[PDB]
């Protein structure tokens, strides 16, 4: 029996092979979390076929509506089986599906264009001078959203009421955005992403302060199924192995194209 | 019914208060863990009384017999409802207990006597015998060691990285015992050692530790892996998923970076 | 029953918000005024309306009619029930309505149009024509003024000390006007007048003012006296107690510098 | 009929002059309070009698049983009708007695023996190696008790548990306490007795740090009296015609014997 994986195409996790449109199957994808995937399916047993989500997000409820969209709308729904992509784990998100231990940290960085006078988040939540926005159906945009302390509530308020619209589709956009808005234009994206695109040509993008918080991806999967604590455990031998660091190192310095 | 929450004596989790010869029950102990398991209170309405484990060991595996000991030990065989305390989430465990999502994460260090300040212009640097586990695992004048029935002893003993595996070949024959019965005998043997021993403990204890006085010791190089802190759990309870989602809320709700801020950092000084 | 709560134009007190086209209510509005009247009716329980007096005056006694005007005249003839807005406590005022402890300290200031750099060892200082309150009296290139119907008016008017005095009979007698009829005039007219123009203001508004784009006004000297803002309410209404301990309770609770911090210093663009 | 005024033995406010055994009455008292309460006697037209409060408490509610002692007590069971004194005004003062419009501005400040290495509060919270105490039935005392914020509720919480007793009897214990401890002991008290102690002899203090809050001295009255309004407006005329400041000038500024 097939198993279906729904991913993102999200780099360095998943990428388009360089020769892609002579390959068909799994041949065609490359990336971290390919390589993640081709480990748990070896270390359980079960053929797999890597799959992209129709809607590149990765999930949320909409506003009243109650339905969940992306990668974990694809999994409470049954059309997908496992989810390894980078997934954060959060709230909202365990309350409807199951994550696993997870198998990368992060945290919650800020990018900009390369004297510094953003400084760390205070500063930046001071002054209205320079710009910042988040990946919509996120879950740092739903961090911001749901944050009570003083200096996050006001950043939300803040992104909330900004013209043109301040949230970027894809974290491609954002990128292109930060490098194409002369300084003026922050990100605040997951501190991973933030270090894979600090690391590629041209390399004129960096992150400042330490990250405001620390999470870590899950790898998803739906709730009672059989395949949690496989992947659990796949996952616990995989970082105790030293394998998810030999990947990440692969996949984020083994390149490393820039000048530092 | 109330249940019972284990916890070992390790600081700055938990620490008896100085005026405990009088104050009893839940008020004798203060530190991190005791604002953690108030928390986990709050979030979903439980009676608790602190224990201390007898053995004071953090939890591993007799050999030729099979048992567990120390935290997990007791958690396994139904004396224990709930363990509150810094326990590592690892291979072994995960398969006869259960584990939150981590609550604090952290990483294997080295600890080393801090060294003098070498005066040849005028300016003052740090100059360390060692920078990393290489160097370390290669030189034999600086002995080195770990703690007896913890977590690092496991990852050491069952690795397969070639340096790695050299540090455990070394501290497997190694006379006098490189091993410490807890985690202050092991700084102390630091502290004593005229900087002849290198002690491999967590980050988040060895970063305490070397910002409180008097100061002398100080971690080396970088994290030589990455693992996390949760609350265990016995196979088969009700208790999993309440303690699961407490944890999630009290990360989003940065609960936990505040108690690690005033526990590890504000009360730090020289 | 509803109450409702006469309040001036003044930054930043009340500011209309930038949709409040789209908006309506107590929403209408933002600053430090609106968000003290939530605190103020969730200390104790009341609906209350927001208003902007029609006339814009802070409340000064005419002569020969002898009727109040302003936020002060409406408030004497039952126009309204409380006045959260920057009302001084002055003499005349309090012998005609009550007045809380005071919620936020002030005191006269002097606003001139900051200096450029002076160019002269490669370090450029500021040189400044005014240092206190006796060389604005003295010199007659520099004018000076105040707003009408204020404090600061009636502050002149009433004094006896000689500097004072002479400041105050050089006003009387002043063509052309200047007296400005709002704050925002007086500080137009201090960055259009070249410097020729120093305006009498409170330390409040004159530091938000220094602190805010293009920062080209600068408050010079210390201040001529000291005073306060105090929650005003008509003579014989039973909310005085109320508020006054409202008022205690906020100050005693650092919310009104919180308050003031977050609305004065937070928002620092210069 | 006479107007018992009770008062405090403290400096500036009122004095033993220098020679006063051979002095009788209010003729044997000076300070800023002496001069405020002539003020108020001659504004208001009534002839007074200045008294010593038997003990040199400002006013507090003791431990679980709901009795006011010092001035406030002296006011609130009828044994004086009025107290012209650095009184700070409070919330639980205010349900008991009624205070006019403050006279003298002023905050809880910090000072030490004589660039520190603290300043600040936080850092002074944060360093327990140099010890801090405030002055027993007061007002800062009561304001660190009561307070909700991080910062002082630990510095409440620390304060309590000190041994041997933090608190002073006296704020000239506690300046004493402050020079004879070489620099390793803090203090805790208001501005104006903060300043004119470092303006004297020998000027071995120093303050530092910005003021934690701010408040005011009032004018008691028993509550209910007919003395309420007149001294209020007799403090809104002093302070409207400059008399205010010109005795904190007098008392404060005019000696100035400290080289500075
Ligand atoms: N260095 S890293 O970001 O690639 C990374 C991060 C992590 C790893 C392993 C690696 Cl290599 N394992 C941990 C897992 C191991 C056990 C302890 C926490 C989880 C369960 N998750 S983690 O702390 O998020
Ligand atoms: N800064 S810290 O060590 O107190 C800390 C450590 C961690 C936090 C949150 C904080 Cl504040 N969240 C993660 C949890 C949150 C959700 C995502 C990963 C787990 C489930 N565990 S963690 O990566 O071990
Ligand atoms: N820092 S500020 O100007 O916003 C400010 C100003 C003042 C505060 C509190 C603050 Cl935070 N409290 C006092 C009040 C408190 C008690 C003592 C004097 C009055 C009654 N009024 S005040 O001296 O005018
Ligand atoms: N400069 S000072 O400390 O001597 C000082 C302090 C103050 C003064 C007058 C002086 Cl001189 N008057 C005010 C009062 C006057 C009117 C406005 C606020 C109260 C009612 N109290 S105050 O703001 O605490
Ligand atoms: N990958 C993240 C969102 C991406 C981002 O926050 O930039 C998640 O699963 O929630
Ligand atoms: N925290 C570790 C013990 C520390 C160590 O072994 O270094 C555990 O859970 O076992
Ligand atoms: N607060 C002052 C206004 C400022 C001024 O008039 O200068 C008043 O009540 O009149
Ligand atoms: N004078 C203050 C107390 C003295 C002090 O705090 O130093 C009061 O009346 O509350």
């Amino acid at each position: 029996k097939t198993v279906v994986v729904t991913t993102i195409l999200e780099s360095p996790y998943v990428m388009m092979k360089k020769n892609h449109e002579m390959l068909e199957g799994n041949e065609r994808y490359e990336g971290y979390c390919v390589d993640l995937a081709a480990e748990i399916a070896k270390h359980c047993g079960f053929k797999y076929k890597l799959t992209i989500v129709g809607d590149g997000k990765y999930g949320a409820r909409d506003a009243d509506t109650k339905i969940w969209n992306g990668m974990v709308g694809e999994l409470v729904y049954g059309k997908a089986d496992i989810a390894i992509a980078p997934l954060t784990i959060t709230l909202v998100r365990e309350e409807v599906i199951d994550f696993s231990k997870p198998f990368m940290s992060l945290g919650i960085s800020i990018m900009i264009k390369k004297v510094s006078p953003i400084e760390s988040a205070e500063d930046l939540s001071k002054q209205t001078e320079i710009a910042y926005g988040t990946l919509d159906s996120g879950s740092t945009k739903e961090f911001f959203r749901r944050s009570k302390i003083a200096v996050f509530d006001k950043m939300w308020t803040y992104m909330r009421s900004a013209e043109p619209s301040v949230f970027v589709r894809t974290t491609a956009e954002g990128v292109a955005r930060v490098r194409k808005s002369k300084g003026k234009y922050a990100y605040l994206l997951e501190s991973t992403m933030n270090e894979y695109i600090e690391q590629r040509k041209p390399c004129d993008t960096m992150k400042v302060g330490g990250n405001l918080d620390s999470k870590g991806y899950g790898i998803a999967t739906p709730k009672g199924s059989s395949l949690g604590t496989p992947v659990n455990l796949a996952v616990l031998k995989l970082s105790e192995q030293g394998v998810l660091d030999k990947l990440k190192n692969k996949w984020w310095y083994d390149k490393g194209e820039c000048g530092a």
